[PDB]
């Protein structure tokens, strides 16, 4: 008989309004033939999370009583990482021990324990696995819990949109220094794609060029230089020369970064918006549709893998190979372990407030 | 020899502080084999005509010492109606008495006379040639002048980039009162696509709403609506309950205007700009992109067509056919005749500052 925790809203709201930690138990002795347990190791506060539980995020659980509430209540979190701990008398393709993600959206990761499905999972190495495997790395905790959402947006949104040239054509990305922009330098580098990221200024900017140039970025400027008619013929400069084109424009921002990074791409170039940080609309020149023939799309992780397991797969099974092998390093979190001592809702509502700080991850 | 005259400028700037006439003379007797001249018949100020005059269009016509003056000058206008005068004895495509448009922009037709090649026309049937190939109408000045940029815009924005299913499905376009959006609400109608038109209010709003809809507008609302949120349901109903969706805007304002109606269309639900008369940004919110997998993209008629005769043979051909059976009419213009009196770059200067008033054409 487990007792565990879960984040559960009645109604959507401000994480610090509406979240409330509810306590249930599991009966590991009452295992269906192919239901699992597992305990979680960790899970991170994503937009996407935040967006959810205030309600203006159309993908989310179903409010219910499952979790011993009298008022129908929603988990929260999307992605995280799980711990097998034990399984029903037909699974086979899980063991305890077994690192898993969900396999689909929705779970709510923002809790000590689930019981579901053994298809309600999909399997990750843990880090004895990947070493048994002769693999010279292993996943943390950071890489295994944060892998399903970022990692596969960079990666799917770099390539399945327009075929860049490597070794000549460019992307340009706003947002450089989020989660998804350092996985998209990585992956720019290991495709041999150029690319400039587009960065707020800083009183370290210097150091932080640096970092984002050894992820992966060709060329790092400020929202001031993306401002900048001045600034212009520099990045025209820099494309010339690579002899390719700058093809495809990565929006997480909306307001005026969107419309710098747009002015900078070659003509016939596609834009998608898969954020709007800023939270100002995504802001075109008519001339750019007209006379440059820019287009601007959206992305959403979620939809797109909804009825593509194929493609969440192969993408997936990239992402872990890049990292068993080194090639690939985490967006860092700030990692907040929960151990009883102050109501796991609590957790997560700092780390909503602090993600002003960079990625939060609560671990277990 | 032929007296003509052009309205030119020698220096980039506003219609009224810029232009001036200038009187050249074209010689009837001495045509190379495949030289024509044309008489003007009419042409009409477009809003590219005036972009151009001012400076802020990126195609225009090369300044020339041609006319005869002592700066070099440009000449104005980029469509217009002409009637074949006198061809070379080399040109088979034209005779004495055809109509035609010219064959790409920037030919200056605002003139009363120009001489080209026969490759610089297209040959329009007259209303002689088409009664005597049985069809019940001949094409008017007005319709033959303003056949090349607007009707053409309008069926192709329509028809090349989504499929409206006849009878059900709907497009949402700005900028209704426009020539362009009354060619769209027609074509509309005749492919059996329902619309909304959004216009800005005005005093004879009633009377300007039965028009479009006689046009073919399904539904026509006001800015003030379409900005609306309490208003947005009804919208919504109209394309729900006729089994259809909004696939897709029409877009030539900017601004509020292109945010509202790209509001008011289904998931994967395309904008095309291809105007920006509020000079106002296209501005879209973010979820539109992410959620509702919206896409926003460009028109230019000019561009599309450069280097595609047979798309733009096959759309003139049925705008052609369209009239001459009587199946569609003209955006109405305000016609100016020039008999000489009066400095010909005067009457379109005044059609410049009478553009608010409608779509102007000078006639001959
Ligand atoms: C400065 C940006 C210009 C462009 O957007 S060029 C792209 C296509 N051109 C247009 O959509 C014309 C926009 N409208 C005008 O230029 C303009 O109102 C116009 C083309 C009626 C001309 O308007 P006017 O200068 O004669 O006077 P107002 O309408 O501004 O009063
Ligand atoms: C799987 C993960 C998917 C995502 O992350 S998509 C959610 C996008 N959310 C953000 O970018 C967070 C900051 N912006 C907002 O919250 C923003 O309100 C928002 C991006 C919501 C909504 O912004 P909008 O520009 O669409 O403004 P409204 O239509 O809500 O008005
Ligand atoms: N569509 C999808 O499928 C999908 C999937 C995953 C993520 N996303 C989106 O990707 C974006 C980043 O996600 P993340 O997980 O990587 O978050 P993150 O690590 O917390 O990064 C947040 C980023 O937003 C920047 N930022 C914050 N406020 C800003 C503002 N007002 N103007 C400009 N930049 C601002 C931050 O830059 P600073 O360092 O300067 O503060 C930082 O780069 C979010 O919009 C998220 O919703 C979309
Ligand atoms: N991209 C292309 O290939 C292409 C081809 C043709 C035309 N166009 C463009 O299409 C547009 C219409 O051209 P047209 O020849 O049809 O001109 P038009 O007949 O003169 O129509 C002008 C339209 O603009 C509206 N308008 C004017 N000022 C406005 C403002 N501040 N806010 C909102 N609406 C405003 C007018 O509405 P009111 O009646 O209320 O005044 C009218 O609907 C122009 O932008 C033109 O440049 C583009």
């Amino acid at each position: 008989m487990i007792t565990a925790q879960a984040v559960l809203y009645t109604q959507h709201g401000e994480p610090k309004d509406v979240l409330f930690t509810q306590s249930f138990e599991i009966d590991d002795d009452n295992l269906a033939p192919n239901e699992v347990i597992v305990k979680t190791l960790g899970s991170p506060v994503n937009p996407s999370d935040i967006n959810q539980i205030q309600g203006v995020y159309p993908s989310k659980p179903a409010k219910t009583t499952g979790f011993g509430t009298t008022e129908p209540a929603a988990p929260c979190g999307n992605e995280g990482l799980f711990e097998v701990i034990k399984v029903g008398s037909n699974v086979s393709s899980l063991e305890a021990g077994d690192w898993v993600i969900p396999s689909h959206v929705n779970f709510g990761t923002w809790r000590t324990h689930a019981l579901g499905n053994d298809d309600d999972f999909i399997k990750l190495p843990n880090p004895a696995q990947s070493k048994a495997n002769g693999k010279p790395n292993g996943l943390t905790i950071n890489q295994g819990a944060t892998i399903s959402v970022n990692p596969l947006t960079a990666y799917l949104m770099l390539t399945h949109y327009v075929k860049l040239t490597p070794g000549k054509d460019w992307f340009i990305q706003n947002g450089g220094t989020s989660a998804v922009g350092k996985y998209a330098s990585q992956i720019g580098k290991l495709l041999n794609f150029n690319s400039i990221s587009v960065i707020r200024d800083r009183p370290n900017l210097d150091e932080v060029v640096a970092s984002l140039k050894e992820l992966g970025a060709t060329q790092v400027i400020t929202e001031d230089q993306n401002n900048s008619r001045e600034f212009g013929p520099t990045i025209k400069e820099w494309i010339k020369q690579s002899g390719g084109e700058a093809k495809l424009a990565l929006n997480c921002v909306g307001g005026k970064s969107s419309t710098g990074i747009a002015r900078k791409l070659n003509n016939n170039g596609l834009m998608l918006t898969y954020g709007g940080m800023s939270f100002q609309p995504v802001t075109i020149p008519t001339s750019l549709y007209i006379f440059k023939n820019f287009t601007s799309a959206g992305f959403w992780v979620t939809e797109l893998l909804k009825n593509n397991k194929e493609l969440k797969t192969s993408t997936l099974n990239q992402i872990i190979a890049w990292y068993e092998e080194g090639k690939l390093t985490d967006a860092k979190s700030i990692e907040t372990l929960y151990d009883g001592t102050k109501p796991l809702h609590e957790l997560y509502q700092d780390g909503v407030a602090n993600s002003k700080d960079g990625k939060q991850l609560i671990t277990y």
